């Protein structure tokens, strides 16, 4: 199964995030190309609950969290399903990369098809900050771009 | 269950299409508000197969047609799952309305969550035309706007 999200916004950030998953129990491969970010930085990157684009990136809602866990790093076992950590940006503001994830799925009752991807303006502190906010959002800040995740082939 | 598609493009047409379905066997209520169309007209309106926005409205693919039927009117038994007929536009170019449909679902293996809605620049001939093309697209013409269908609440 394949899916894709086209990230758009008004802040100069835009990109494309691709998903592929062979079967429900197998990892999903997530790959991304994102332009217009701050250079030489780390930027929070998550699946949010709703595929709702009626109000910018606000209407995407919170991090996708069906299991009611705190916010964490992708390699933490306690994390939101949608937590994809930080993406690294180069000297030109480009984030490009890929990873595998075993919580993110395109199949079954936690499928992210129809949800959203958000790229943030700040760094995700991976749930390790001082704040109650760290356990909710990682303090990753504003949502310069987002896109609904759709089926493709 | 609720879903929504935000229709966008570069042709002056834009809008929002909402979906609600209580359970898989019951009708889906589809409501829409679309601006910027030709006035006093009828414009084709369909669910297309893919929620892929990487190439304008082209990458949405063809009408959603899992049962491999010909294109028809919503009230035809032989139609594509995605066939929503024409929407009527007023003297200001606005289409606003709602309807129930029993093939379109937000639940189950034919769910349209993660697919696309397209509003066309021309009238859908409902499969009644003189063409092979009528039985594929209803001759509804260009795709001035589209949006991926996402989960909301
Ligand atoms: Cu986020
Ligand atoms: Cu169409
Ligand atoms: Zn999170
Ligand atoms: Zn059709």
């Amino acid at each position: 199964v394949q899916a894709v999200a086209v990230l758009k916004g008004d802040a100069g950030v835009s990109g494309v995030v691709k998903f592929e998953q062979a079967s429900e129990s197998e990892p999903t491969t997530v790959s991304y190309e994102i332009a217009g970010n701050s250079p030489n930085a780390e930027r929070g990157f998550h699946i949010h609950e709703f595929g709702d684009a009626t109000n910018g990136c606000v209407s995407a809602g919170p991090h996708f969290n069906p299991f009611k866990k705190t916010h964490g790093a992708p390699t933490d076992e306690v994390r939101h399903v949608g937590d994809m950590g930080n993406v690294k940006t180069d000297e030109n503001g480009v984030a490009k990369g890929s990873f595998k994830d075993s919580l993110i799925k395109l199949i079954g009752p936690t499928s992210v098809v129809g949800r959203s991807v958000v790229i943030h303006a700040g760094q995700d502190d991976l749930g390790k900050g001082d704040t109650e906010e760290s356990l909710k959002t990682g303090n990753a800040g504003p949502r310069p771009a987002c896109g609904v995740i759709g089926l493709t082939n």
